[PDB]
């Protein structure tokens, strides 16, 4: 056996030397150097100390400024909340797990870490869908005399929560399950075992198809409509050069957010898909540790892209932080 399966775990280390233990029962220092566990800990600590203030700040600045009530403003507020859930719901646990080198909080700890990570990632993915569609509607206005206003914004946000929970929750109640990965200090979906009792196989398929591929199809479609229009379907829409310059700011930003997501999550995606199609194969704990922990920057990069690429949000922020002068 290249790894060590247990009732509820899969250590990617051979147990021929009898050293393997359950990531729920004892430290995993046999897996790698303890200074590496300190690196993860240190890492999570930074993510928490960065993620807590940039998200809250985003959330706070948005609420405080009434003029910040467009679909973008709404979507980014939504991410800010999603990220605070990742930070406080998940990262605190992954931090503490890294410090002890195992899930001292047992499977309940693992569920927290896996849930909020999955939730935050998916909320970001589906939010991208809502934005692309909003860019589509606002930049090409295909449907009739329609208004993607505040009302749809709310419906947009609720929508992201629905899809994301459709992915993150089922493994909490019997469809697949959260399971330790890599050095055993973070938890992901079970790509590792078939465990037919929780119908693992069918969940992983559902996840990759509905919670990765489909959303990418939708965004790709929208991206199609925008390239086309910015080309020859907009010169007939008489888009005044004055609005386009502000609607191109926002369009560029969404595109960057989409690229950042791919940069952040594809590596995890690939390893997961690999493991899934090579169960039992010989891979170490480092194979998934790097992509998994890297993906956790998803809790941080969005508000930063926001601050850096949306002048209106930026100015409001400086205003909030400087009190009065640097508004809404
Ligand atoms: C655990 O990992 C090892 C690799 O580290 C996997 O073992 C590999 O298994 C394949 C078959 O699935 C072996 O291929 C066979 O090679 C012989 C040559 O003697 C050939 O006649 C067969 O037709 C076939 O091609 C491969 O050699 C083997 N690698 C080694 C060196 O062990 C294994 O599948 C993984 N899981 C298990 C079973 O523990
Ligand atoms: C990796 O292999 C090691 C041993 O190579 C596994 O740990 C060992 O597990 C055995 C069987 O559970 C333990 O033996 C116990 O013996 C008493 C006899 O009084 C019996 O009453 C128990 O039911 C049990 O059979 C043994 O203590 C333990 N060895 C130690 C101390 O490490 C280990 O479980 C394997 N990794 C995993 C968790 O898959
Ligand atoms: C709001 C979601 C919080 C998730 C907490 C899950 C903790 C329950 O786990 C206890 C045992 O469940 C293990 C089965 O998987
Ligand atoms: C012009 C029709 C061909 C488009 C097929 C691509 C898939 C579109 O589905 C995405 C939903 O919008
Ligand atoms: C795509 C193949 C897997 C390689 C992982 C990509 C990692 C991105 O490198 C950036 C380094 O930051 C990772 C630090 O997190 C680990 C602690
Ligand atoms: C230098 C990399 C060459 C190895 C490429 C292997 C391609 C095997 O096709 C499998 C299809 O998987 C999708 C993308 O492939 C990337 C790695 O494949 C591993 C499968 O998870
Ligand atoms: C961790 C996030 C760091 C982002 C800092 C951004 C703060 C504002 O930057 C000021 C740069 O000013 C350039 C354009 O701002 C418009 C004001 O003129
Ligand atoms: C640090 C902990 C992590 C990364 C735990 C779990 C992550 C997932 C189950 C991720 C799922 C996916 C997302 C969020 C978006 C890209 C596709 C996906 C299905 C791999
Ligand atoms: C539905 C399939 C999606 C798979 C996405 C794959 C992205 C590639 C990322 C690196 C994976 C390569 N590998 C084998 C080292 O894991
Ligand atoms: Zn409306």
């Amino acid at each position: 056996m290249n790894g060590t399966e247990g009732p509820n775990f899969y250590v990617p280390f051979s147990n021929k030397t009898g050293v393997v233990r359950s990531p729920f029962e004892a430290p995993q220092y046999y897996l790698a150097e303890p200074w590496q566990f300190s690196m993860l800990a240190a890492y999570m600590f930074l993510l928490i100390m960065l993620g807590f203030p940039i998200n809250f700040l985003t959330l706070y600045v948005t609420v405080q400024h009434k003029k910040l009530r467009t679909p973008l403003n709404y979507i980014l507020l939504n991410l800010a909340v999603a990220d605070l859930f990742m930070v406080f719901g998940g990262f605190t646990t992954t931090l503490y797990t890294s410090l002890h080198g195992y899930f001292v909080f047992g499977p309940t700890g693992c569920n927290l870490e896996g849930f909020f990570a999955t939730l935050g990632g998916e909320i970001a993915l589906w939010s991208l869908v809502v934005l692309a569609i909003e860019r589509y509607v606002v930049v090409c206005k295909p449907m009739s005399n329609f208004r993607f206003g505040e009302n749809h914004a709310i419906m947009g946000v609720a929508f992201t929560w629905v899809m994301a929970l459709a992915c993150a929750a089922p493994p909490l109640v019997g469809w697949s399950r959260y399971i330790p990965e890599g050095m055993q200090c973070s938890c992901g979906i079970d790509y590792y075992t078939p465990h037919e009792e929780t119908n693992n196989e069918s969940f992983v398929i559902y996840m990759f198809v509905v919670h990765f591929i489909i959303p990418l199809i939708v965004i790709f479609f929208c991206y199609g409509q925008l390239v086309f229009t910015v080309k020859e379907a907009a010169a007939q829409q008489q888009e005044s050069a004055t609005t386009q310059k502000a609607e191109k700011e926002v369009t560029r930003m969404v595109i960057i957010m989409v690229i950042a997501f791919l940069i952040c999550w594809l590596p995890y995606a690939g390893v997961a898909f690999y493991i899934f199609t090579h169960q039992g194969s010989d891979f170490g704990p480092i194979f998934m540790t790097i992509p998994a922990f890297f993906a956790k920057t998803s809790a941080v990069y969005n508000p930063v892209i926001y601050i850096m690429m949306n002048k209106q949000f930026r100015n409001c922020m400086v205003t909030t932080l400087c009190c009065g002068k640097n508004d809404d």
